[PDB]
């Protein structure tokens, strides 16, 4: 049987992450050491070098060298290498994101020993990003090739954007409205293990967790934020901008903080085609494709640090996020430090604002039922190993499914 490794970089908003996978001729994963995935990451991301694109590309070299050392030397020249940048670069002002990508593909050309195609490096669309992760989760859960009603939908809360993506009926596809704005179309048509799927996919730029914070902080810009704790003041920098932020002397307030999160969503935008989520964006119908959700990335990190989410994934309910928020916003900054010792020091001030936003996004934003069961994940146990629940596996499956004489497990 023909074999192939794939190296896939996810250039996210707050970090860059290389994934290395290995596949047989059927697009079934193969081991690398004890594992089914090798991945490492670095912070900060590409967007943090908006002024110095050459240095953005150099930041990735450690990762590239690590991944090359993993793929056997004789196999380098025929091993695809891809990089997909997401909402971080999507928020840059334009000349700058292309200048970064140019440096990256020069570096790949000048320094990689792997296979670099003319499409290797790009800022991928939100819809592809949603879709790739959908593939990732449903592959890993073996729900792939089944009727759309037996597949799992996904919500990816990255730092700068959030994607919703779930499978949908020929019917809801046929009648999907034209997108508004400014906005990518709602449907993506793909074939996965011999069956055609019609994915609803939307990406909401600036509604990622970190970007959402900023929207919240701006609604009190002269003043104290109800989402922040007593004792706490600093300048918060995000996407080229500084904000002077601080908690009230009387302390955080869950309800007031909740109001700001709802306000940021613009839930009362005109909705040109019902039913909407927020900002006049069509929900895609909310059929059986979406009854079961796997929820990832920032829904995982802080939750697992305070401990109510469990590795590599766990069953939860949206209200789990409301109860964590109430708990976090009941505390001073000093108290938050001692009570939540596993939260990263530079994330700790935002526990109140993060959880109340996570909650109100799931429930008010996406209309989820506070008591409905969801799964929260960094990974899914696949055979004897854990493979990460992020978009790049989907992209690796696309790339290798197109090698000559390989199974076209996915495309389009
Ligand atoms: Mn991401």
């Amino acid at each position: 049987l023909l074999t192939s490794y794939a190296v896939i970089f996810d250039a996210g908003s707050s970090g860059s992450r290389v994934h290395v996978f290995n596949f047989d001729q059927n697009l079934d994963l193969l081991h690398i050491g004890n594992d089914l995935e090798f991945t490492k990451k670095i912070k900060p991301g590409l967007s943090s070098y908006a002024d110095k694109p050459e240095k953005a590309a150099e930041s990735l070299i450690p990762l590239l060298e690590e991944a090359e050392d993993v793929v056997p030397e004789e196999l380098h020249p025929k091993t695809p290498l891809k990089l997909g940048a997401t909402a971080g670069l999507r928020l840059l002002d334009g000349d700058a994101a292309e200048k970064i990508l140019q440096a990256v593909r020069e570096m790949f050309r000048n320094r990689s020993s792997l296979s670099v195609q003319p499409d290797a490096v790009s800022v991928i669309d939100g819809t592809q990003e949603g879709s790739y992760l959908w593939v990732t989760v449903n592959y890993l859960l073996g729900k792939l090739g089944k009727k759309f009603t037996k597949t799992v939908g996904v919500i990816d809360l990255g730092g700068a954007s959030v994607q919703m993506a779930y499978a949908v009926s020929r019917n809801t596809a046929k009648n999907a409205p034209k997108p508004p704005q400014g906005e990518d179309p709602y449907m993506k048509k793909l074939v996965l293990k011999g069956k055609k799927y019609d994915l609803y996919v939307h990406s909401y730029l600036r509604y990622g967790n970190d970007a959402a914070r900023v929207k919240i902080f701006k609604t009190t810009d002269g003043a104290a934020s109800p989402c922040l704790l007593a004792g706490y003041e600093d300048i918060y920098r995000y996407s080229g901008e500084s904000y002077n932020i601080y908690g009230p002397t009387s302390g955080a307030n869950f309800n007031e903080c909740r109001d700001l999160a709802l306000q940021i969503l613009r839930l009362n935008e005109p909705c040109s085609h019902e039913n909407c989520t927020f900002g006049g964006i069509w929900d895609g119908g909310k059929g059986s494709g979406q009854k079961n959700l796997v929820v990832t990335s920032a829904f995982y990190y802080r939750s697992s640090e305070v401990g109510f989410v469990t590795p590599p994934n766990s069953k939860n309910r949206p209200l789990d996020f409301e109860t964590a928020a109430k708990q976090a916003c009941s505390l001073t900054f000093e108290e938050a430090k001692s009570t939540f010792p596993n939260v990263e020091k530079d994330k700790l001030p935002f526990v109140c604002v993060d959880f109340t936003y996570q909650y109100t996004l799931l429930v008010d934003g996406f209309g989820l039922d506070p008591e409905q069961e969801i799964t929260v994940a960094e990974g899914i146990e696949y055979q004897d190993a854990i493979v990460e629940t992020a978009w790049p596996l989907g992209t690796a499956i696309e790339a290798i499914s197109s090698l000559p004489k390989f199974n076209r497990l996915m495309y389009f």
